[PDB]
């Protein structure tokens, strides 16, 4: 009673032989591969989960229950409209526009680029090119936009966005 | 983070579905853990797995298959009885008083220490004091037991070793 799975084969009875410690990982396909094989530009997995983008860029960046953290950190420390001043009005409210801390959380962990992060998020063109601008005045030291404290609190974050390829 | 996974509930030990893209490791205890979290000093997964001294010792080191192939090709090049050099007359016949290849290959990668490896390939005093000298010797650049031209297939695989705590 799994998808992908009906149509390959079915294993013994019972189900599990889970994978040896020396290919600890599972594809969904169902090959066993070294840590080693994940995100190394080649595809040893048939189904090439290994190499799954989203898999591959979240394992580049902060583990997303970290960042969900950090996300309501600082709208504790600085309002539940904080990040209004990065994303626009769409991140009030604790970014009720922006699907919520969760899906917020997982998109910044998962998405390669801020274009793509956009558009998932439905930014305008004004509010993605607001947002790129914030996030470089972060890094710079900027205080035009956010506060001195609000910057430093926000600084190593986008650091690592930049770091990951995102902008 | 996923709006599926809450009405199914508890993800069992184990399959079913897979873990998620943010989350990719499955510990056998049937939670999800992201690749950061593997071999980091402290327990993710209820049951551990995720410090699993093999597992971790296993990514530190040349995966499995590689070491199997590396093995291979150093007997066909060097005599099926090369590796009586380093091991001792276990190794004689493709290792075959030491289990063969694949459970030589599996006992490189994942056993910490020369002497732990050498009680489960039930190695004596003397042998396991030969290996170590022998390991230190291609790492010298000696050729009182290998050629230069057998030394200097095995150097790299042999700093890989110590590199990772083996010698
Ligand atoms: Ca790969
Ligand atoms: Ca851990």
């Amino acid at each position: 009673f799994s998808i992908r799975d009906i149509i390959n084969g079915k294993r013994g009875a019972d189900a599990a032989t889970p994978c040896p410690t020396w290919h600890p990982f599972a594809c969904p396909s169902g090959e066993c591969v070294p840590i080693k094989y994940l995100c190394d530009g080649s595809p040893d997995c048939s189904d090439e989960y290994d190499e799954n983008k989203s898999m591959c860029t979240a394992a580049t960046r902060p583990p997303v229950e970290e960042t969900q953290a950090f996300l309501k950190a600082l709208m504790s420390a600085h309002g539940k409209d904080f990040l209004v001043k990065v994303f626009g009005p769409k991140a009030k409210a604790e970014l009720s526009g922006m699907g919520g801390v969760d899906k917020v959380a997982v998109a910044l962990s998962q998405t390669p680029t801020a274009d793509l992060f956009a558009s998932e998020m439905k930014l305008d063109d004004g509010e993605t090119q607001h947002m790129l601008e914030v996030m470089e005045g972060i890094l710079n030291g900027s205080t035009d936009e956010l506060t001195s404290n609000e910057a430093a609190d926000f600084r190593f974050f986008v650091q690592k966005l930049q770091e990951t390829g995102f902008f």
